[PDB]
């Protein structure tokens, strides 16, 4: 379709090449344009059309022309990040809303067996309280910071689970609250210490098979947990700490769904904007 979208404005070049905002002249709305840079996928990413959701940026278009493929999506002006260096003050219902949506969001693309893969402030876009819309579920798969990457991904196990994105959701959750991230790592081991400086050091009791993944050393320091109560618990109820520490289980097959996490009874509140 692309000559449907006019004024179209370069924003810089995002995760998988050129991202445009521009207006579709059917509907006179801003849209996003994302140019997905290839060469080593059209019936994939199209596939991500299906994720409907007011929590998730919808993939309205799949633009294969001239060899060069577009996606469209929803737009959105504003995104976390941004929104969180313009507001020091947010108050802890913002934060709490804005968790719940990126829970929400995170559950229904899994419920659909859609991973993320690479969760991020960046990709938590926002709109109009703001509805956060989550961005670009499903890229990192279609088409191939250590900050928000799961101790699994790190130590160089293959398998990406929904546990990925549970992980990255605690991690932004956390900076949030803190307005630093959590785990700023600067190299995949020195991630993996600051990882382990928080909740231990694993062993094959509390993460089986842990010690068999590739890039395990029997060589990592003994951490046995500065413990998220000390590093936040100043910032969070006892049932918002409990919520964190399910989503920061080391162990994949141990950290908490996000179908359990919007079940958790930190959300049974009121004290939120779904």
């Amino acid at each position: 379709s692309i000559d449907r979208y006019r004024r179209i404005t370069k924003l810089g070049e995002g995760t998988y090449g050129e991202v445009y905002k521009a207006i579709d002249t059917v509907t006179n709305e801003t849209v996003a344009i994302k140019r997905i840079r290839l060469e080593h996928a059209i019936r994939e990413v199209s596939l991500l059309k299906e994720l409907q959701h007011r929590n998730i940026i919808e993939l309205k278009s799949v633009i294969h022309h001239n060899h060069r493929l577009h996606l469209i999506f929803e737009y959105a002006e504003n995104d976390l990040k941004k929104y969180m260096d313009k507001n020091p003050d947010v108050s802890m219902r913002v934060i709490k809303s804005f968790l719940y949506q990126l829970i929400n969001g995170v559950n229904f693309c899994h419920s659909r067996r859609c991973l993320h893969r690479d969760l991020k402030p960046q990709n938590l876009l926002l709109s109009v309280t703001p509805v956060l819309k989550i961005g670009d579920f499903g890229l990192a798969r279609a088409f191939g910071t250590l900050w928000y990457r799961p101790p699994e991904i790190l130590l160089g196990s293959r398998h990406y689970s929904t546990s990925v994105d549970i992980w990255s959701i605690a991690c932004i959750w956390a900076e949030m609250l803190m307005k630093t991230p959590l785990f700023p790592g600067d190299s995949e081991i020195d991630q993996l210490f600051k990882i382990f400086e928080v909740l231990g050091l694993p062993d094959d009791t509390t993460w089986p098979g842990v010690t068999a993944l590739p890039d395990w050393k029997q060589s990592f320091p003994k951490f046995r947990g500065k413990t998220l109560k000390r590093v936040l618990g100043a910032l969070l109820d006892d049932e918002g700490l409990d919520l964190l520490t399910a989503m920061l289980e080391m162990d994949p097959v141990k950290r908490i769904s996000a179908k359990n996490a919007l079940e958790h009874p930190y959300f049974s509140h009121n004290d939120f904007d779904p």
